[PDB]
């Protein structure tokens, strides 16, 4: 654990997040799928609980407010989410899915149940509860 | 695609996330590190200099190769370290079509400070993991993919 060993695993990390984002977006566009990692997450928020707050959004998005938000008007642009002022506010934005946003459920789930099996499929199921708490307890 | 042991699709998921996350959480505790302590640098600059470090006058294709990631920002930094007086460009003599990566007077200079910086940072880091976990990890990153 010198620091060496600690400069590799931090490069691993690194670098097996960016290869993990990229091969699942590579899987979405071969498919047809025109979306990223980022668009699927927040796709998955809103399947779970439609008319999320903007603000709320941003707070669950793993990232920060301004990249989410970014990320958000991309959303809207491909024909994902709507934006509408809230029936209880103005500046408060509610998040919500069109049609073609809850049709893609099944889809992309089932094309990130695929990437996923293939690409873990070198570990344990015990393993990934080892794995979660050690990257719970890095920073 | 499958097996007679899956694993959950929604264990697989969070796992996923956590890793994402927990990427991003590092890049930006760290990208402060340099420039917010004295050195004007960046975390990519800084992880193409070790690189070079262990490997002055490497070819600006092996690079890429250790690198892994894309050329024409791999390129772009290259001439913002050019810029700054952290590498410069020699035509390789084995023939042109071909580059190779040396370090300027600075970027030399730059392996202790930089490392020492670095060093304290990684040992903040992995502060509450263990020695045994540490291979541990590794190991598991290794195989994902």
């Amino acid at each position: 654990k010198d620091f060496e060993k600690l400069y590799e695993a931090t490069t691993k990390l690194v670098s097996t997040s960016l290869k993990v984002k990229d091969d699942l977006k590579k899987m979405f566009k071969q498919n047809g799928y025109d979306i990223t990692t980022d668009h699927y997450a927040l796709l998955r928020f809103l399947w779970e609980q439609d008319g999320i707050s903007q603000i709320d959004l941003c707070e669950k998005s793993c990232k920060d407010k301004s990249n989410t938000t970014r990320i958000l008007d991309v959303m809207k642009n491909k024909g994902l989410i709507v934006r509408k002022v809230d029936v209880k506010d103005r500046r408060k934005f509610q998040i919500f899915l069109t049609d073609l946003g809850r049709e893609l459920e099944e889809p992309l789930n089932e094309i990130a149940s695929i990437y996923a099996t293939e690409t873990f499929k070198s570990i344990s199921d015990e393993e990934l509860p080892l794995f979660t708490d050690i990257l719970d307890r890095i920073g």
